[PDB]
């Protein structure tokens, strides 16, 4: 009896197992347009009753910090996503689109007119980190432009419109990327957010942006079609908080309150294990504390294996387990976990390259 293969009711969606495709930027969506290669890639990994989360997807022309990542802010993008969603649904899978704004984790080369990226702050990511450039070299993260509250409201509207576009494309739902030092995390983390207005200072103020984003998408598409990803403790892009557990619990409280207000539960809360990068006990403590505090479905992610995923579900630490790197190199990861079959190695060199086949769809099945 493998606990990963017991069914699970994720709100309206009846899942047949607990193995989730974690959202992974792969950079094959040339010119920000979903391509046929994405259809092949997601189709390979789809299973009947399995849940897939897409690569981060742009909500606006200013939201990108990687090359050739898809958007869902134009009608052309919606039309191409629909073809991908249809082939995934034909396999019986459930698929959510992750909505992603990078904030300050960008570069002039990724911005319209070469403008500065936006953030909560004018503080740049430090020179300890370098950004992948379209030519494969690495560049300098620039100083971002700190946005005012009118512009904050327009970014919230970008999330809302992108959620509606995702539904128009046929997605079952969306995930808010609120993790990993990206735009939402630049408001959450007190190591980044140095604002003195209503969006900074107190923990309550720092949580305002994520609350408004989640509220907007819930109001647009329904809470049961909205997942939220956060990472209160993460070593990525200078995104630290002085009190990660209290930050996490404050976010959880806002989500619990949104659910009570809306009269419905979110699809899930998705949290990255602090071990994941691009004390072992304090890390598991943080995860279980957030799970125990949240009134709903919990997806854990970051460094999971077959054994660690089985343990997480068996022990009640998570309802669903998302896998990233092993899903890159094992299109049939679900079946391999079921059979306890050996897994293929992954090649980091082709994680972010543009080839529609090599290192993308050419990892073999059993
Ligand atoms: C190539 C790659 C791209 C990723 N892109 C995203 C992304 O777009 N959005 C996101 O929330 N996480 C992203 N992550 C993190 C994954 O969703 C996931 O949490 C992580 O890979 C899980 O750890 P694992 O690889 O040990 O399974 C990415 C990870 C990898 C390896
Ligand atoms: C290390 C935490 O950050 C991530 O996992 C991530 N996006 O969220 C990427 O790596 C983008 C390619």
């Amino acid at each position: 009896n493998n606990p990963l293969f017991s069914p699970y009711k994720m709100g309206k969606f009846n899942l047949s197992h607990r193995v989730v495709l974690a959202p992974m930027t792969r950079c094959r969506a040339l010119n920000n347009i979903p391509q046929a290669a994405l259809g092949e890639y997601y189709e390979q990994r789809a299973t009947a009753g399995g849940f897939l989360i897409t690569e981060g997807t742009m909500i606006s022309p200013t939201s990108a910090g990687f090359p050739h990542v898809p958007g869902i802010f134009t009608k052309e993008q919606v039309r191409e996503w629909k073809k991908i969603v249809d082939v995934v649904h034909a396999k019986g899978a459930v698929i959510f689109c992750q909505l992603w704004h990078v904030g300050r984790a960008s570069h002039e080369v990724y911005q319209p007119a070469g403008a500065a990226p936006i953030s909560s702050t004018e503080k740049p990511i430090s020179n300890r980190w370098r950004i992948l450039m379209p030519d494969g070299t690495h560049g300098i993260y620039p100083k971002p432009r700190a946005i005012g509250t009118y512009e904050i409201s327009q970014v919230v509207e970008d999330y809302r419109r992108s959620a509606l576009n995702a539904i128009e494309a046929g997605f079952d739902g969306i995930e808010i990327h609120g993790a990993h030092g990206f735009l939402i995390d630049q408001f959450l983390k007190d190591g980044i957010n140095d604002r003195t207005d209503e969006y900074g200072g107190s923990l309550a103020n720092r949580c305002k942006f994520i609350t408004q984003v989640v509220q907007a998408v819930v109001s647009a598409i329904g809470a049961d079609r909205v997942g939220v990803r956060v990472s209160p403790a993460i070593d990525h892009l200078d995104a630290m908080d002085s009190n990660p557990l209290s930050l996490g619990l404050a976010v959880v409280e806002r989500l619990n309150k949104i659910q009570l207000h809306s009269g419905s539960k979110l699809a899930y809360l998705h949290v990255t294990q602090p071990r994941y990068v691009a004390s072992e006990e304090e890390e598991a403590r943080l995860m279980r504390t957030l799970r125990n505090a949240y009134q709903g479905t919990f997806i854990c992610s970051g460094g999971y294996t077959r054994e660690l995923g089985i343990e997480a579900v068996a022990q009640g630490d998570a309802d669903l387990v998302s896998y990233g790197r092993l899903f890159i190199s094992n299109p049939d990861l679900v079946m391999r976990i079921k059979l306890n079959a050996p897994l293929n190695k992954y090649n980091r060199k082709t994680f972010y390259t543009q080839d529609p086949v090599v290192g993308y769809t050419d990892y073999p099945f059993l």
